[PDB]
C-alpha cells in the first residue's frame, strides 16, 4: 500500500489522510525513515511535520500539488528535531503558515531549526489553547507532557480513527525507545499514557519511526518508559 514518489514514500490511511515518509541521506548513517501526515480538510490541505530537509519538504508539496491539488493552509510541527522541523524554510518559501509548540520555537535555534511562525500554548490539562490554533479544522492538538523531548506534541484527526504520536510513541514490537539524549525519563511513561487517554477512541496510532499500529503501541511505549525509569 506504499507508493514511491521521488526519494519519498506516501501511504493512504483514510480517504483524507496520507502518511508521508522521508529518509535521512547523511554519509555516516543508514536510511532512517521519518513519518508525518497530510490531511485534506475539504478544500485545503494540512501538514503534520516536515521531512528531514527543505528539498524533501518541497518534494512533499509537489506530491500534494499533483495528487490533491488544493492549497496548503498550514503546517504543525511536533518538536524541534530535524526529522520534524528540518524543512521549515521550504514551507515558508511556499507561503504556508507554520505552527509549533512555543517551547519548540524557543529551543529551535539551539537545535539548528528554523522556528515556526506561530507559537502554540497549552492548558494545564494539555489541550491546545484554541486561540493559538486558529482554523485547525480536524487537527486536535494535545501536549502530553515531557517524553521523547520537552516539547513533543501530538495530533488527533477528527472524523477518522487516527491519532499521531510523533516520536513519543514506538510500535508494539520496538526493542527500545531510541535516542534518549533529549528524553525526560521520569515523565515519559505518564506522557505516553496521557496521549492514549487524550484520544481514547483512536484505533490507528501513527508514529514517526514505525508503520501505523494499534493502541498496543501506546501501552508498549509506556511499559518501556517505565522499565527505563526503574534502572
Ligand atoms: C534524529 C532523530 C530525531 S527524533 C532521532 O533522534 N532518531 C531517529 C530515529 C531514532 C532516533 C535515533 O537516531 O536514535
Ligand atoms: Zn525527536
Ligand atoms: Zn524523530
Amino acid at each position: 500500500g506504499d507508493q514511491r514518489f521521488g526519494d519519498l514514500v506516501f501511504r493512504q490511511l483514510a480517504p483524507n489522510v496520507w502518511q508521508h515518509t522521508s529518509y535521512l541521506d547523511m554519509p555516516g548513517f543508514g536510511a532512517v525513515a521519518s513519518n508525518g501526515l497530510i490531511v485534506r480538510d475539504g478544500g485545503r490541505v494540512l501538514v503534520v511535520d516536515t521531512a528531514w530537509t527543505d528539498d524533501q519538504t518541497a518534494q512533499i508539496l509537489n506530491w500534494i500539488k499533483q495528487e490533491i491539488n488544493l492549497p496548503v493552509a498550514l503546517a504543525v510541527v511536533t518538536h524541534a528535531h530535524q526529522d520534524k522541523m528540518g524543512g521549515m524554510d521550504a514551507l515558508h518559501a511556499a507561503g504556508i503558515a507554520t505552527y509549533a509548540n512555543a517551547l519548540s520555537n524557543q529551543l529551535a535555534p539551539q537545535e539548528g531549526m528554523v522556528a515556526a511562525q506561530h507559537s502554540l500554548t497549552f492548558a494545564a490539562n494539555g489541550w491546545v489553547e484554541p486561540a493559538t490554533a486558529p482554523n485547525f479544522g480536524p487537527l486536535k492538538v494535545f501536549y502530553p507532557g515531557p517524553g521523547h523531548t520537552s516539547d513533543n506534541i501530538t495530533v488527533g484527526i477528527d472524523g477518522t480513527d487516527i491519532a499521531f504520536g510523533g516520536c513519543l510513541i514506538k510500535d508494539s514490537k520496538a526493542k527500545s525507545l531510541g535516542n534518549l539524549g533529549d528524553a525526560d525519563t521520569e515523565h515519559y511513561a505518564a506522557s505516553a499514557r496521557a496521549f492514549g487517554a487524550a484520544f481514547p477512541k483512536a484505533s490507528m496510532i501513527v508514529m514517526s519511526h514505525s508503520a501505523p499500529d494499534s493502541r498496543a503501541a501506546i501501552t508498549h511505549t509506556a511499559r518501556m518508559a517505565d522499565k527505563l525509569r526503574l534502572v
